[PDB]
């Protein structure tokens, strides 16, 4: 891995873990072969940089990019506040967030790869090819991340 | 020119909504002085603008609305950036940092600079080494447009 993708990594991940011990609410796709054009167009352009920064300031509650799901094309942020299509399947508990079905709902229509953080408990989850992985620790998303990104 | 007229609205409207809300700005806008010595000094976005991101930029306690937010043509270069204060005695010294550190930047180069006051709420300008103080909403998009797009 390229020092520059390792350096994305950790942006991403320390501000994945920041909002984790704050309990602030967090949804994060990222492209990977199918086009989500269609849904970075649902929100507010921004083609910008990564940073843990932006990451973190980007979802502070009662901010106007918070509501919303933050899309990420490559090594650029596409668009922040995105509209995902939330999912119906009877699985999802119904003591899930309306984040949690976005995520497996971008999960059925696409091939990618989104990671939640729960607002109520902290947890930090993953979807992607239909599928959720629930509650995982900071160094498998990391691993996850990797794979999937790059 | 249409896109220049939204840019100078999402620039208007965001300074507007920070000056009701009495959020502390400080934006500086290059012209023909390079400043990427400044730039780095802060966060890379290279990002596009828009009011709900300029906006969250400097909600209080954001990770970046702690310095300046530096501004390239159409793009933000960066945010919470460093510039220098200055030392003039006809300085209030009842006027927060902010203030001083677009004074600083003016001094140094022709770089147009806006701040938004964090205890007053009125909104200030400055360019070739002087600053003018609590301008009106239709004075400031008139001189932004001027010292922006030429």
């Amino acid at each position: 891995y390229s020092k520059d993708e390792e350096k994305l990594i950790q942006s991403v991940s320390k501000a994945v873990q920041y909002m984790a011990k704050r309990r602030i609410g967090a949804l994060i796709v990222f492209e990977k072969e199918t086009g989500l054009q269609d849904y970075i167009e649902t929100g507010i352009a921004m083609d910008s940089n990564i940073s843990q920064e932006l990451l973190i300031c980007v979802f502070i509650p009662n901010c106007p990019l918070h509501d919303g799901a933050m899309i990420i094309q490559g090594t650029k942020i596409a668009a922040a506040a995105s509209y995902l299509p939330l999912s119906d399947s009877p699985k999802i508990s119904k003591s899930l967030g309306t984040r949690h079905r976005a995520a497996v709902g971008i999960s059925e229509v696409s091939d990618a790869f989104t990671v939640i953080v729960s607002e109520e408990t902290g947890d930090i989850s993953v979807t992607f090819d239909g599928k959720l992985r629930r509650d995982i620790s900071n160094e498998i998303f990391e691993e996850l991340l990797a794979e999937h990104w790059f």
